[PDB]
């Protein structure tokens, strides 16, 4: 039920924090927002790849993408919360909740939803995985549990993001110490790395936490009241209802903005821009304003602003139509896939894949990223092995100012993923002496 | 005794050169000085690392360090020689020696005391060793004698310096053909590479000659009358008395100048400069002059000039107090370790280690040096193996305008150590085509 889903608990708490005992100027979710804003992991997003590597231009990075997702998520959360308190009046009438709380939760979750991504993006994650699969790290296969090896060979940015958010350090336990509602709404694949893709459900495409933090998530999963889907030997719970909204906001934003940026770069003609969006923007377009503009940028910006407004309302309608199934855990798709504009979205995505992801420029950067990440990971792993050599001591002093082998390897992968693109490239040249 | 220690013999001589038959304008030790000054190995010291690699700035290189050590050694030798001829009048009264001869010997020995060091310094030597230990060169372990392999895996700059000084070439035997007193005073570890650190004595921390020149040193060791410390299967003699003075001069100079340069660079505050040297400079400091100066450079230069003058006199006193033990071979430490200022010296050294050697700047350069040296050594060794390939012929023509395997490997290591830092880096890029 909804009372346990909006928990204000933080790690290490003993008492019970109640909504009616909060300070209304600064609620806990706003504190979460402010704690994410002021941290270094959030700042490192400014020079991390969204689509085009090493482009910190007029193209998007992870930071600006996260900000746009935050705005869209705040809007979605406010509408859905107003409709929910309309449906269940006891929430507001007894517990003391307002529709701004839902917006704060979704905004905070959407702000930190990519905070664990490594440099170079998808190619970076695949390179980290291939290093342990077919490279040097393969030699560790026999020393590790099967699920730990699966963690290392299918490295996921979501698990690393959870690790960053809930990291324990000497003298400061809990990390950022976010609320449990925010951690639940941030969590989109509540399962371990094995088994690999059991079903066709949407919460099974990947995994969301490592083996070193499973216990932590267990605590979270038992406070919110999430339904359990497996207890044999591998735990898996159902989604928090607001993770659907977070995912919808992320999908809308990147789907539209990638097209707009590709048009502005010179890779997609504007005829496609009008053709694939006339249906989306037809219900609110004022042709006069469209015909007055004299630049491609103004036209594409107008079209994007209209399309986002249409899609947000459609998503809210879908969520309120399937609320019961979502709360019961039986809803196996995304809110976007149940929309009237699926064909247009698929056409835009296919055009983006053909014209942007496979561009020469984009390709060369990913190959360079593969080389850089492999070099840095091999250096760290060889330093971890010997430990007695002078060279090993130098590498330790440069790249790292009692734990198990799995903990050491996962820490190595986490430290590689903190770097930006430029810092990784600079370290690569310094290692090579170039 | 002292008559045989000041020998004027050169390699290949048949007759006996006597001191009273010399030309007083140009004695043999001055000829040694002039022969070292005009050679190419001495010139290559201008772009070789002392502390900070690739800094040929206002920081020291090996050449300027060697010049300062030469000045301090000349002073020490003159004082000790005057006191010795005071103690033993028969030297001057019969053989015809003057106290300038001791200064000439110590100056010539201190001028060439680092002439065998490779590029990048201590990290360079360790890289050359690690190449044979854990790298490609390990494959030769089974083809070599144990002492030869120990030579190759504990590569020493002192042995390479002896090799440079006493190198035989077609048409010119003996190399620079220095006097035997100078060669003895240059020699600080008269032993082979095995056994490794037998005792806690000071002449056992390392080794001083390779297996290809052992015979040569034997000749020297039998002309001076050095005492023998082992004859089972590994030869080891005692130190020439003036090697103590050479080592004292080297220690004083680098200990003070490293601190001064670190202060001038911006890595050590000046408060430490006054705190750790007030005791050293207290007996001769004129506060008026110190308070008149208005720059950090002038103050640190004043303090250094006072400290060197104090330490020189203390070292002379220690040498004359323990002369009998030194001549008997029973003196197991250095003249610096028997001084009243050991605590201040240790504090300055520890500060230098924490603040200069482990700086980021310093660290990155050493890692690059490791990469460069490993690449060049592997290329030379692979050229030495196959010999029939076209690529091998090209590498031979580029890097080298009937001998055993050990001779070939030691010649490879000697040719790598002739390069400066810049030349090694340029060759590395040319090999990589960058
Ligand atoms: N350059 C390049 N970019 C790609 C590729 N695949 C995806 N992208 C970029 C374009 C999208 O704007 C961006 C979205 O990345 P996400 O990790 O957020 O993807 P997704 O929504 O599938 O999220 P997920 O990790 O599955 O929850 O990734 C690719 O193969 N190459
Ligand atoms: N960058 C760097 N410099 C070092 C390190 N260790 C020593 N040095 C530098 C600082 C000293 O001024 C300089 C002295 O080198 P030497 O080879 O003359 O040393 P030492 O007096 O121990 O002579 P030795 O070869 O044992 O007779 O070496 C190190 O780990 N890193
Ligand atoms: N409903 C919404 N909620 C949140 N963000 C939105 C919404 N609609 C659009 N956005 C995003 C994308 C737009 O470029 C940007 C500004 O929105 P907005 O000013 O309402 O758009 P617009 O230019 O279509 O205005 P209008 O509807 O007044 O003509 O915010
Ligand atoms: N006794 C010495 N013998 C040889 N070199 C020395 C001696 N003392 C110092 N040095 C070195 C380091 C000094 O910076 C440099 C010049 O010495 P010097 O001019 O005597 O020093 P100073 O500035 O202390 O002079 P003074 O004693 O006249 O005040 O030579
Ligand atoms: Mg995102
Ligand atoms: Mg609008
Ligand atoms: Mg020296
Ligand atoms: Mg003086």
């Amino acid at each position: 039920n909804w009372e346990h889903l909006l928990s204000l608990k933080r790690q290490g708490d003993t008492a019970k924090r109640l909504r009616i005992e909060q300070d209304d100027t600064r609620l806990g979710f706003e504190v979460d927002y402010d704690r994410i804003i002021f941290s270094a992991p959030f700042r490192s997003l400014q020079d991390k790849t969204q689509v085009i590597p090493l482009s910190k231009d007029f193209v998007h990075t992870r930071l600006t993408h996260s900000l746009e997702v935050s705005v869209v998520g705040r809007s979605l959360g406010r509408m859905v919360g107003k409709k929910l308190l309309e449906k269940y009046p006891h929430l507001e009438q007894v517990y003391g909740y307002k529709f701004n709380d839902f917006g704060a939760i979704v905004a905070a979750a959407a702000l930190a939803h990519d905070i664990g991504n490594p440099p170079f993006g998808a190619s970076g994650e695949k390179a980290i995985g291939e290093f342990f699969k077919n490279g040097y790290g393969k030699r560790y296969k026999d020393s590790l549990t099967a699920k730990e090896y699966q963690d290392l060979i299918k490295f996921e940015g979501n698990a690393n993001g959870f690790k960053v958010l809930s990291q324990s350090k000497p003298g400061a336990q809990g990390g950022l110490r976010l609320s449990y509602a925010t951690l639940g709404a941030f969590m989109k694949y509540p399962k371990e790395s094995l088994p690999h893709k059991p079903s066709d459900h949407i919460a099974d495409k990947k995994y969301g936490f490592f083996q070193s933090e499973r216990a932590l998530f267990e605590d979270v999963a038992q406070e919110l009241g999430l339904l359990k889907r497996s207890t044999t030997d591998d735990v898996s719970w159902s989604r928090h209802p607001l993770a659907y909204l977070v995912e919808a906001a992320d999908d809308i934003c990147y789907t539209i903005i990638d097209f707009e940026d590709g048009i502005n770069l010179g890779l997609i003609p504007e005829e496609y821009a009008l053709e694939y969006m006339v249906k989306l923007v037809g219900q609110t377009i004022d042709r006069n304003k469209y015909n007055a503009l004299q630049e491609t940028s103004d036209r594409v910006s107008y079209l994007r602003a209209l399309a986002i407004g249409t899609l947000i309302n459609e998503s809210v309608d879908t969520f309120m139509k399937y609320e019961e199934e979502i709360l019961a855990g039986t809803f196996d798709q995304s809110l976007i896939d149940k929309s009237n504009y699926q064909a247009q979205i698929t056409d835009i995505i296919n055009l983006s894949i053909e014209r942007i992801y496979n561009s020469r420029e984009v390709i060369e950067k990913e190959i360079a990223g593969y080389e850089i990440l492999s070099t840095l990971l091999e250096a760290r792993c060889r330093a971890l092995d010997n430990n007695d050599t002078h060279y090993n001591q130098l590498i330790q002093q440069l790249l790292a100012p009692e734990k198990s082998l799995y903990e050491n390897l996962i820490q190595i992968c986490a430290e590689v993923s903190t770097m930006t693109d430029g810092k990784a490239l600079r370290n690569y040249k310094k290692i090579k002496g170039l």
